[PDB]
């Protein structure tokens, strides 16, 4: 099935995302030092927003998706955010991922409202 908003589109690739990193070939132990587990989740980011050609070879459908360029846009930031000294722990880390897909608000009228508020128009 195909996703029809951007959380959806996020469900899915966060399904992958965990199915990736249980992959035994990472060699990852929970008391592994932090900066390893972080290390290894950068690596797999990196390869999604670069075509996931080493990773993310089996769910090679999702980059077709409509929503995956802007996944790709907001992954490649938080490979920035950890290049940047953000993420202490790997918990962390997949908090934000977990969290990407949702905001503050709710959508702005893109239209003007001067006829709304007009009483007789």
């Amino acid at each position: 099935t195909i996703p029809g908003n951007f959380a959806a589109y996020h469900e899915l690739w966060r399904n992958a995302f965990q199915e990736i990193m249980n992959d035994p070939r990472h060699q990852l132990h929970r008391n592994d030092v932090e900066y390893k587990k972080i290390h290894a989740i950068r690596t797999v980011l990196d390869d999604y927003t670069k075509g996931g050609n080493t990773w993310w070879a089996k769910f090679r459908r999702i980059f077709t998706f409509h929503w995956n360029r802007h996944h790709v846009k907001v992954v490649d930031d938080i490979v920035k955010e950890i290049d940047a000294g953000n993420y202490t722990t790997s918990r962390a880390l997949v908090d934000r991922l977990d969290n990407l897909a949702i905001s503050l608000g709710s959508k702005l009228n893109p239209k003007g409202t001067l006829k709304e508020q007009i009483g007789f128009i």
